[PDB]
């Protein structure tokens, strides 16, 4: 079995520096070991600290198992239970555990045996009514807390795992689920599986399945022993309980107090033959799958999410349509007249800012996953460029596509622009740059960032900066010397630039040319060269080129810098 | 004392129409009565119906309150608890008591008196230590979840209610907080006040203090009657209990399995002589405050939550000093030559946007609160014209004014436009105008709608259509005969009309006027009238007050129906 162990351990928090872990000590040996204690005793924090999930600047003792230090593969064989559930809503609860048995379990075992563990394991929990029903979403009514928890259980139950820590496994769970639960670790621990949890309000049925006891209180430690022995040494020291019918609220009486007490009980345990005998003891003792399947397996999930999530998909792609087809009614019949300028520089940064400001829904649902992204990392399941380079196909790649060719195919014959086929291609293909760099741009600003409306507000702010160098709501020629350097920073600049370029190059706009070519008028701007030269624009086609080399090395410093973003992010 | 009663109760919830409880009697007389059961039974569902909170549609029996019908002023008399809680995390513990109670308890007792209580309740709840803590948020670290519900019972038990409904009043407190949160309910129903709540795994020494039981289980009622012989009534029909250790297991046990068991069970009540009883004894027996008061209080949480959420307030602000003084430093020294006209165009145009789509997120706040305005609005706190005019005073008028007055103040005189003091009032007064109208439309739009990126993308979308016929990006002389009728919807074209109209009017843009005198151009468009002609707009003064008084039928219009769509709201 396995043996795992501690000695003197404390714990720091910070500024100022808060102890929230004291000295502790205890032997956590094969089979069933509980965590009692009040809330805010630190519960959850040991948990943690022993599953390596804290970082280990606060923590200054050993954790050892079987003597010999924490292996490297430690969490390839160890399953974590979270206090707050982590499962994504959108997907069914077959889905989730398929995900979690696809990526962590070894893929030489085929898809039907880890199918068959997955259906094992409904039946042990109770999930039949809901294997197949939606987990909770905003739109969809959700399934209910219970069935949620025992999902949460579920995919880390079905790894397989030689040790298992829980934190709050049954809480709001009905008295049959939580003993049907509870029996079935016990069964499962009777069998080597070293298993470690927390619980509160345990029943007397349950109070029996106990191997080993621990009982934390304001960081200190009050017992830690086996189950029976603590009425006895409470018994001993006091509190003749005699009258209590369950020992956990007799245990906790003690704590609640029904010179300080905590200190007084503390000082009583470490004078306690128990802590002499541990004491002994500790000092006599002292990836999984590759690359391209967890791309694939990311891939999919977030197609799920997405096509379940719609408000940035199919609302998106809706509301593009009917843009186009509105702005085809508008401008349509586009003239060569007075007016044609003023209507094709319209139509053009129109486009240009719907698509970068088209942007911020999509990565917002990326901000939200954070902390399911950091749990999932830390529990083992992906490397951080197989998460990013899904989320990356799954998300910015197709969906932020589609849009410019819609809106190109439909717009550019109602209106009547240039025709010829080359000018309609590259009106696509600078729509698309221009919307995966504004993507991109928000990766970089969102990544890491916990707060959604934060996130929001910066960007929307960067994008309008970005908009009022667009070339249309001022002329570029009359900024100051000391910042048109800014106006390199632009992405619209470049979108709306090239669009300009290759669509006023070949034109005039006005009507009259033999009564213009007698006597041209010098503030008249009638082709569409001098426009653009008053715009300050290059006409030679490197002057078009020019701006879409940009957007690229725009794309690639973004996305760069988000994966740093990610990378060196805290993941503790 | 209260004898509430009921009799043939059944309830149903819809298409296909489900009944959620079927035949449902009994009494609950003063003292302590409780309603246990599993999850699904129905517990919330039936203290909801008798407290007066689900629609009457599907009510289809007798709420009878000492035999005469419910009383009128029954909700002024009663208090409810939500197993969910609703506590405005922005505010204080304290803050939100002292709203309760200002706004429910009757205001001849003076707020000496009413803070008197409230600190008497601190006490009985246990909060000392986080009674001026503020509760969460989304910036900083919130309360523990055992204080936030204590704060919601409290808010309910200050207004000293001769009846009191609560739904899992103990949900996540450790054993000793719940074990005096009970203490407390039976010391104070021991008064005459009626108890009527749901529970979830209570213990011994709690069970010993009830009065009254019912026991629900999918729908159907299993056992209703004094807590003691509840026991006794099944051992005679069955399980010997004689070794469970808390009756409540016990219970429960039998309705989880531990033909159909839950209608065997149902009619072996029926034939009970508990039922034969209350059968009998049911057949025998068969606003506080003013306008003025409500709209202050209400007024002052929103100031309180507006500066509590630095995103809508502090960060609009700074942003919108941060655009003026770029554009301050980018459009500076206008000039009267050939770049004039464009340049004053596009200035005029992006303030009239960002003053339109700075709306959203104010909305938004409004947004989230519908759930809290349900329940306070049942609850008995407010009407709903005082909620209405109180967020209005609070956060669409003190907040929207400013942005106008500051980006006037930066902008007009560091650009040059007109030197004259009744075209910078003009302006500071359009600008005011627009941004009123567009928080109508979004308050109209998100008034009465649960979830807010739906509201967030109608809104937008709205804006943007607006938008697209604002003057600049297309000229409104070129719209087609059948589609012109739509420009009358947009607000930024009567903001950005009327800004065009007192600026171009006293303008002349050809530098050479000797040289444009003796020869004038046909395309030229040097005067600032021709351009607005071209534009399609009037130059009588009534051509600018006219966009005005549109504006302003367009709040009133839009307040109007956001009033309408609260007022016509399913509360229930
Ligand atoms: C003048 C108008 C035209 C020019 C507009 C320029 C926009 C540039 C946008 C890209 C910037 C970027 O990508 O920011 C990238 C930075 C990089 O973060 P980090 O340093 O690595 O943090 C490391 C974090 N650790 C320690 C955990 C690793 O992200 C941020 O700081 C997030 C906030 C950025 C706000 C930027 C607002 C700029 C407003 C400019 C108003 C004049
Ligand atoms: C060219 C410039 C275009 C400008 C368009 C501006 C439209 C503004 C209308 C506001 C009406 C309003 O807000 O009314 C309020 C209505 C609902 O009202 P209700 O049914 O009474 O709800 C009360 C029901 N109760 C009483 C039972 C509770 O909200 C909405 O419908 C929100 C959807 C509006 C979508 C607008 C999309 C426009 C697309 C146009 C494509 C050509
Ligand atoms: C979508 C229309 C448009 O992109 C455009 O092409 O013209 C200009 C402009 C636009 C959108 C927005 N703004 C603008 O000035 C300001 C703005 C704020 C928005 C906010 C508030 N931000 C200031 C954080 C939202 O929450 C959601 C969408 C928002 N969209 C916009
Ligand atoms: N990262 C942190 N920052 C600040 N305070 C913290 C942090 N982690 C814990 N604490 C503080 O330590 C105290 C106890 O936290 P802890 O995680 O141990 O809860 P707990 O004992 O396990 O009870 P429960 O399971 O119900 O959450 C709390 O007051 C908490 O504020
Ligand atoms: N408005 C509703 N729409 C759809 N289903 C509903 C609605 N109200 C109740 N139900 C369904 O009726 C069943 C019983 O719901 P109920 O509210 O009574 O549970 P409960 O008594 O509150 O238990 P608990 O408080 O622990 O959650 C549930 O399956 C629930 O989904
Ligand atoms: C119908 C037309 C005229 C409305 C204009 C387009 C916008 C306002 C409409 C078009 C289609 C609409 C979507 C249609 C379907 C859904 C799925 C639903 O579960 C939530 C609302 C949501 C996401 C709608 C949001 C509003 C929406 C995007
Ligand atoms: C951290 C982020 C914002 C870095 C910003 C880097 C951007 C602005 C850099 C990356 C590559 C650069 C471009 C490289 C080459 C060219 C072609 C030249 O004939 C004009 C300048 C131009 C177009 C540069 C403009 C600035 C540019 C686009
Ligand atoms: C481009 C310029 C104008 C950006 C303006 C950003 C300023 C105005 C915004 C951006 C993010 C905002 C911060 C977001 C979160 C917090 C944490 C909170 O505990 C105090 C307020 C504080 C610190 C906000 C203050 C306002 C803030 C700093
Ligand atoms: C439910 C919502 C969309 C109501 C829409 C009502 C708006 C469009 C109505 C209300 C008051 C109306 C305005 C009242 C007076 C004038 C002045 C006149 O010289 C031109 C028309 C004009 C400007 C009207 C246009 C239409 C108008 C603005």
């Amino acid at each position: 079995g396995a043996v795992l162990s501690f000695h003197n351990i404390c714990y720091r928090v910070k500024p100022v520096e808060k102890e929230i872990l004291s000295n502790i000590n205890g032997i956590m040996k094969p089979g069933l070991n509980a965590i009692l204690g009040p809330t805010g005793g630190g519960k959850s924090s040991l948990l943690d600290v022993l599953a390596a999930r804290k970082d280990p600047s606060g923590l200054s003792g050993d954790v050892l198992i079987n003597g010999a230090p924490r292996p490297a593969n430690f969490k390839c064989n160890s399953g974590y239970v979270v206090q707050d559930d982590v499962v994504m809503g959108t997907l069914t609860v077959r889905e989730n555990l398929q995900f979690s048995a696809a990526l962590r379990l070894a893929t030489t075992m085929t898809n039907h045996e880890k199918n068959e563990r997955i259906n094992r394991v409904i039946q042990e929990l109770g999930l039949d009514k809901v294997a197949d029903s939606k987990v909770g979403t905003q739109f969809i009514r959700g399934v209910s807390g219970g069935e949620r928890k025992r999902t949460s259980i579920g995919m880390e139950l079905i790894t397989d795992p030689s040790i298992l820590f829980l934190d709050e496994p049954t809480t709001g769970l009905d008295s049959s689920t939580a003993n049907a639960v509870l029996l079935l670790l016990k069964r499962m621990s009777k069998q080597g599986r070293t298993i470690i949890f927390s619980i509160h309000q345990p029943r007397y049925s349950i109070f029996k399945l106990f191997d080993s006891l621990t009982l934390l209180a304001s960081g200190r430690l009050m017992f830690h022993g086996p189950a029976q022995e603590a009425l006895g040494y409470f018994e001993s020291a006091g509190y003749h309980c005699e009258a209590y019918n369950n020992p956990a609220d007799f245990f906790l009486d003690i704590i609640n107090g029904d010179k300080p007490l905590i200190e007084k009980l503390a000082e009583i345990y470490v004078n306690s033959s128990f802590y002499k005998e541990t004491k002994a003891e500790l000092h006599q003792l002292s990836y999984t799958t590759s690359f391209c399947h967890q791309l694939r397996w990311v891939s999919k999930r977030s197609f799920k999410n997405l096509l379940g999530n719609p408000q940035a998909s199919i609302a998106q792609i809706i509301v593009t349509v009917v843009l186009g087809l509105v702005i085809g009614a508008i401008y349509f019949g586009l003239k060569n007249d007075s007016t044609g300028i003023q209507n094709r520089a319209g139509v053009l940064f129109f486009l240009t800012t719907n698509q970068c400001f088209s942007s911020v829904s999509a990565v917002e649902l990326f901000v939200v996953e954070k902390k399911l992204f950091i749990h999932e990392y830390i529990s083992g399941y992906y490397r951080v460029s197989s998460y990013f380079l899904g989320k990356l196909l799954s998300d910015l790649l197709p969906m932020r596509m589609l849009p410019s060719i819609i809106f190109t195919c439909i717009v550019y014959f109602m209106l009547g622009l240039k025709p010829k086929a080359d000018a309609f291609f590259v009106m696509m293909f600078t729509l698309m740059m221009v919307a995966y760099s504004a993507s991109s741009m928000a990766l970089a600003i969102a990544a890491g960032q916990s707060v959604v409306s934060v996130a929001t507000l910066l960007m929307t702010i960067c994008f309008v900066f970005m908009m009022i160098f667009s070339g249309l709501l001022v002329n570029l020629t009359t900024i100051a010397s000391w910042l048109s350097w800014l106006q390199y920073f632009s992405i619209p600049r470049y979108g709306f630039t090239a669009l300009q370029h290759n669509e006023f190059l070949g034109q005039n706009f006005c009507p009259g040319l033999n009564a213009t070519g007698n006597n041209p008028c010098n503030y008249a701007t009638c082709t569409g060269e001098e426009y653009l030269v008053k715009q300050g624009i290059d006409l030679s086609p490197w002057g078009l080129w020019k701006n879409h080399v940009a957007l690229a090395c725009m794309i690639v410093i973004f996305l760069t810098i988000a994966y740093l973003k990610l990378l060196f992010l805290k993941k503790y």
